[PDB]
């Protein structure tokens, strides 16, 4: 069976991806910061017997471990996370930007850098970055997070050009307003399904007037990873329910 | 079962769409200019017993006929076609542009204009335009066709904003280098799989170094129409295998 | 001296363009629908002695008349207008879309189709379309106007590819929230500087928290027409003060 | 008088920017890595008496020194450079990507982080990044450089949203094929005007069939810095002569 790595599986698009990839018949190797602790890894493995958590934390280490134990990495889902911190540009430190770039650009780069050679040698593989739709509709005072996510989107697009010759599609999925259940990355049930202000905000700024679901994200990840539509390689997908809705002139209804 | 209209079914993305939608369990009502002739309609119906060709040619007429005979239109695939004519801007006539706009913008607009009310009333439906990736990577001297296709892409994106409130996703799929078998719209087997110059051109300008397949287009259409990933509403998909490849500096290999 | 045509001079970007081009030393030939009436044309010529209003209305006749009287057309500013009419997609007629594409796509196409040969023969000229920033940040229920403007933007970008061989730059300037003085196209003094609701809306949705000025538009038109920065050819300029501002999460200041 | 900082003045868009800003009446404070050597700084000051070279290298020290000596920083031109190194993704090291993001994203971020407070306090200033058009038309095997430049472009666009409230426009100018005279960043006279292969390549891939000039870049920088067209804030300018030209089908002329 085909192998798939999902990183930061407890957060963002991790569970939607891992669960739907597993249902599609992949062996899903799952990374997470919490899996440094045996108790957390074992608890996850018991709750999700169809998933295979690994303890390895860093990119080369993780790729090498999965390759040793399962033969090869057929699918990489780089589910990258970093807390958005809103500040006026002069109130950040430079290290605040470096941290965002490290988590949101250097990390997916390092994973591809470690796995690309084995994919190129057999001329097969799929690479998916989960990034952000914030560059499409940016908020004021989120300059660090948003620009790093744009770097990752362009990284995916550029990589598609060189890896296409080796039959390796590369995609970026950029969500916004994706319900993240009990993860703070980025729309947890509380407040986003519980507080009237937040419920009204989502109804206002998305065309579909709701949060996106983990199932929708997982369906897209599994579809791309299936090899059924490789000709989309290089695509940045905006998975944001039609966000942004743009405020209309006075006198028009919402 | 859910109904799906595919227009110009003999051409462009028509057969990939109709066949994969049918496999997914839709009743697929098929439009085509050739179905004005009973012999052509009956021959198609015999060759493809899982498809239902209609004789109706024009938008309101077609929507009304399918609604009368099958109850409702759940999915619209506006597979729009017009021959690309390359000319210096001053060598066209103004009517050359009007013809492109009529075929590539007014036609999908007219179809949505005719079907939107029934979708809005029941708060369900999916709309897919098959357009072109030419606006993403334009060729010189194709100003009429390319700009009309961009109008259609923007039409899809804008429509997603108003129809989202009614739970109707709207998408545009913009192909290039899609193999179109025995249709001249736009990459027929001859010359594109038979002539060495054409084979070499496709290898040069696409990242995956091949034509796209009807199966890949059909997989995307059926995935979007399935209701499995509505949160992509408003997306323009570039289905062009990583086109364009951009020419590199002297001294670098191809 | 160098000649420039500015169309619909009384509206949208017309006076900013005409007045700044004249100050930069162009002979500015002005079109306007009101110039069908001799009295209107003569009142304009008396108020603006540095401008030269023409009575011609149709693109071919206008280009021919300017060429006959002033030798050549060095700069074309296609300042296109159409009344934005907001409707749900099913409440338009198809003719409502044809009217929008005729005014916003066919017309700039016809003007370039009529003037390009003379510019190509001498290998000099500049072409500027004034379009819209609505495709960048679309409002719901403006599907006709917005998609036609996107067609015009792509037309300019595609035209740049063929005309660059002849040393003719082509640009599109897409405004939003440009103050238009007494013209209803699209942000007249009343209500946009006089009604508190409109004043508040402009402050909220633009980054600079004000309307754009005719002077700003004219400075950009004159700069591009000057031959000082031809290497921008093909650019779509968003002249919208940093619109759109995107609504932020609850808890964050405006 | 108004002050402007131009970084890496000997390279890329540095001299075009500095020389045209000076001609427009700015006091132009010039940074360059070579100005670590007193002899280099003094030779520059003697050749260009209208320019003021500074020895400071680090962003905070440079802004502080200009502010101390000349009162304030009115215009920042962050003319960022890094050597483009083409490699397959697996042949880079991770540090190769960190170097690119440090030079092309962290550095402009640090300069704005150091200068923004003084501009905000007085509600005036202009910020221009010189980036790259490579994200618009990416070459294969340049994943580090190209994705870092896209990060910088998005940084400028996001910054425009918060700084517009303070009347500070932010722009990114993304060049390609800009003639850079004796600088190797990125199109020096030799080989790009002297080697037939390079001459042919520029003719093929740009619409205007030539390199861009330092004067064209400087005209755009001075125009944006002038305060004449602030309503363009947030714009990414592609200063690439209509690049990329996209290869056409067999049978069509070049
Ligand atoms: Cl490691
Ligand atoms: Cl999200
Ligand atoms: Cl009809
Ligand atoms: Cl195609
Ligand atoms: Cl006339
Ligand atoms: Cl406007
Ligand atoms: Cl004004
Ligand atoms: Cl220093
Ligand atoms: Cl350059
Ligand atoms: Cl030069
Ligand atoms: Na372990
Ligand atoms: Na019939
Ligand atoms: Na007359
Ligand atoms: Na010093």
């Amino acid at each position: 069976h085909a192998t798939a790595i999902v990183t930061n599986v407890k957060h963002f698009g991790g569970m939607g991806s891992a669960l739907r990839l597993s249902e599609a018949g992949h062996t899903v190797l799952c990374h997470d910061e919490s899996f440094k602790q045996k108790k957390e890894l074992e608890a996850f493995a018991e709750t999700y017997p169809q998933l295979k958590p690994m303890s390895e934390q860093e990119p080369a280490e993780l790729i090498r471990a999965v390759t040793r134990a399962y033969g090869q990495v057929d699918v990489l889902v780089s589910n990258d996370i970093f807390a958005p911190e809103f500040r006026p540009i002069d109130k950040y430190t430079v290290e605040d930007y470096r941290g965002a770039v490290e988590a949101l650009q250097i990390r997916p780069f390092a994973l591809v850098n470690a796995v690309a050679s084995q994919m190129k040698k057999r001329k097969s593989g799929h690479i998916i970055f989960i990034t952000s739709a914030t560059p499409f509709g940016p908020w004021k005072e989120l300059s660090t997070y948003t620009s790093a996510r744009a770097g990752a989107n362009t990284l995916a697009n550029v990589l598609s050009k060189e890896l296409g010759e080796y039959n390796i599609p590369v995609f970026a999925i950029g969500p916004n307003y994706l319900h993240s259940e009990d993860s703070p990355y980025f729309y947890p049930t509380t407040p986003w399904k519980t507080n009237p202000k937040h419920i009204a905000h989502v109804k206002k700024v998305t065309a579909l007037q709701r949060l996106g679901t983990q199932k929708e994200l997982g369906e897209l990840v599994a579809f791309l990873a299936s090899g059924s539509c490789d000709y989309l390689t290089g695509q940045i997908f905006w998975l944001a329910g039609g966000f942004p809705m743009i405020e209309r002139w006075p006198g028009m209804p919402e």
